Protein backbone atom coordinates (compact mmCIF):
# COMPACT_ATOMS: atom_id res chain seq x y z
CA UNK A 1 0.00 0.00 0.00
CA UNK A 2 2.90 2.31 0.84
CA UNK A 3 6.06 2.29 -1.28
CA UNK A 4 9.20 1.00 0.45
CA UNK A 5 10.87 4.36 -0.31
CA UNK A 6 8.21 6.12 1.71
CA UNK A 7 8.29 3.64 4.58
CA UNK A 8 12.06 4.33 4.76
CA UNK A 9 11.55 8.15 5.05
CA UNK A 10 13.35 9.69 8.05
CA UNK A 11 11.09 11.72 10.35
CA UNK A 12 11.13 13.65 13.60
CA UNK A 13 7.94 13.21 15.64
CA UNK A 14 6.44 16.32 17.17
CA UNK A 15 6.49 16.25 21.06
CA UNK A 16 3.11 14.59 21.70
CA UNK A 17 3.58 11.81 19.09
CA UNK A 18 7.08 11.37 20.54
CA UNK A 19 5.85 11.01 24.11
CA UNK A 20 3.27 8.43 22.93
CA UNK A 21 5.99 6.46 21.09
CA UNK A 22 8.27 6.54 24.13
CA UNK A 23 5.40 5.35 26.38
CA UNK A 24 5.64 2.03 24.55
CA UNK A 25 9.41 1.72 24.63
CA UNK A 26 10.66 3.78 21.69
CA UNK A 27 14.29 4.82 22.34
CA UNK A 28 15.08 7.43 19.63
CA UNK A 29 14.27 11.04 18.70
CA UNK A 30 14.01 10.35 14.95
CA UNK A 31 12.61 7.31 13.16
CA UNK A 32 11.80 5.91 9.81
CA UNK A 33 8.07 5.93 9.03
CA UNK A 34 8.25 2.12 9.25
CA UNK A 35 9.49 2.47 12.84
CA UNK A 36 6.76 5.02 13.70
CA UNK A 37 4.11 2.62 12.44
CA UNK A 38 5.72 -0.28 14.34
CA UNK A 39 5.53 1.59 17.65
CA UNK A 40 1.97 2.93 16.99
CA UNK A 41 0.96 -0.72 16.45
CA UNK A 42 2.43 -1.57 19.87
CA UNK A 43 0.48 1.35 21.36
CA UNK A 44 -2.86 0.28 19.86
CA UNK A 45 -2.33 -3.39 20.75
CA UNK A 46 -1.19 -2.93 24.32
CA UNK A 47 -3.94 -0.36 25.01
CA UNK A 48 -6.49 -2.72 23.42
CA UNK A 49 -8.06 0.04 21.30
CA UNK A 50 -9.20 -2.39 18.59
CA UNK A 51 -12.64 -4.00 18.27
CA UNK A 52 -12.83 -7.44 19.87
CA UNK A 53 -14.28 -9.06 16.77
CA UNK A 54 -13.29 -6.98 13.73
CA UNK A 55 -9.79 -6.42 14.99
CA UNK A 56 -8.86 -4.06 12.15
CA UNK A 57 -11.26 -1.43 13.57
CA UNK A 58 -9.66 0.95 16.06
CA UNK A 59 -11.61 3.13 18.52
CA UNK A 60 -9.65 6.12 19.71
CA UNK A 61 -12.23 8.72 20.82
CA UNK A 62 -11.26 8.19 24.49
CA UNK A 63 -7.52 8.13 23.81
CA UNK A 64 -4.83 10.69 23.02
CA UNK A 65 -4.41 8.92 19.68
CA UNK A 66 -7.81 10.34 18.66
CA UNK A 67 -6.62 13.84 19.37
CA UNK A 68 -3.42 13.30 17.40
CA UNK A 69 -5.20 11.81 14.38
CA UNK A 70 -8.33 14.01 14.53
CA UNK A 71 -10.72 11.01 14.33
CA UNK A 72 -12.79 8.88 16.78
CA UNK A 73 -12.04 5.61 14.97
CA UNK A 74 -10.37 4.22 11.82
CA UNK A 75 -9.64 1.02 9.97
CA UNK A 76 -6.02 -0.26 9.95
CA UNK A 77 -6.49 -1.49 6.38
CA UNK A 78 -6.44 2.10 5.05
CA UNK A 79 -2.71 2.70 5.03
CA UNK A 80 -2.64 5.93 2.97
CA UNK A 81 -5.28 7.54 5.22
CA UNK A 82 -3.20 6.59 8.25
CA UNK A 83 0.01 7.95 6.76
CA UNK A 84 -1.79 11.23 6.00
CA UNK A 85 -2.86 11.54 9.63
CA UNK A 86 0.63 10.73 10.90
CA UNK A 87 2.35 13.31 8.67
CA UNK A 88 0.42 16.07 10.50
CA UNK A 89 2.24 14.95 13.65
CA UNK A 90 5.86 14.94 12.55
CA UNK A 91 8.39 16.71 10.37
CA UNK A 92 10.09 14.92 7.48
CA UNK A 93 13.86 14.99 7.80
CA UNK A 94 15.08 13.09 4.73
C1 LIG B 1 -5.18 -7.40 17.33
N1 LIG B 1 -4.28 -7.87 16.24
C2 LIG B 1 -5.03 -7.93 14.96
C3 LIG B 1 -3.03 -7.08 16.12
C4 LIG B 1 -1.95 -7.73 15.23
C5 LIG B 1 -0.71 -6.81 15.24
N2 LIG B 1 0.30 -7.26 14.28
C6 LIG B 1 0.98 -8.48 14.76
C7 LIG B 1 1.30 -6.20 14.05
C8 LIG B 1 2.35 -6.54 13.00
C9 LIG B 1 2.94 -5.16 12.65
N3 LIG B 1 1.78 -4.26 12.84
C10 LIG B 1 1.96 -2.94 12.75
O1 LIG B 1 3.10 -2.47 12.47
C11 LIG B 1 0.88 -1.96 12.86
N4 LIG B 1 1.19 -0.70 13.11
C12 LIG B 1 0.10 0.08 13.10
C13 LIG B 1 0.00 1.47 13.31
C14 LIG B 1 -1.30 1.99 13.20
CL1 LIG B 1 -1.52 3.71 13.43
C15 LIG B 1 -2.40 1.20 12.89
C16 LIG B 1 -2.29 -0.18 12.68
C17 LIG B 1 -1.01 -0.71 12.79
C18 LIG B 1 -0.47 -2.09 12.63
C19 LIG B 1 -1.34 -3.16 12.15
C20 LIG B 1 -2.43 -3.75 12.69
C21 LIG B 1 -3.03 -3.60 14.03
C22 LIG B 1 -2.32 -3.08 15.09
C23 LIG B 1 -2.87 -3.01 16.36
C24 LIG B 1 -4.19 -3.43 16.57
C25 LIG B 1 -4.91 -3.93 15.50
C26 LIG B 1 -4.34 -4.05 14.22
N5 LIG B 1 -2.88 -4.70 11.73
C27 LIG B 1 -2.12 -4.61 10.71
N6 LIG B 1 -1.18 -3.70 10.91
C28 LIG B 1 -0.15 -3.39 9.92
C29 LIG B 1 -0.17 -1.94 9.42
C30 LIG B 1 -1.39 -1.28 9.38
C31 LIG B 1 -1.49 0.05 8.93
C32 LIG B 1 -0.34 0.66 8.48
CL2 LIG B 1 -0.39 2.28 7.88
C33 LIG B 1 0.88 0.02 8.55
C34 LIG B 1 0.99 -1.28 9.01
C35 LIG B 1 2.35 -1.99 9.05
O2 LIG B 1 2.31 -3.18 8.24
C36 LIG B 1 0.63 -4.99 13.32
CL1 LIG C 1 4.70 0.75 7.21
CL1 LIG D 1 13.32 0.62 8.57
CL1 LIG E 1 -3.56 -4.53 7.15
Amino acid sequence: QIPASEQETLVRPKPLLLKLLKSVGAQKDTYTMKEVLFYLGQYIMTKRLYDEKQQHIVYCSNDLLGDLFGVPSFSVKEHRKIYTMIYRNLVVVN
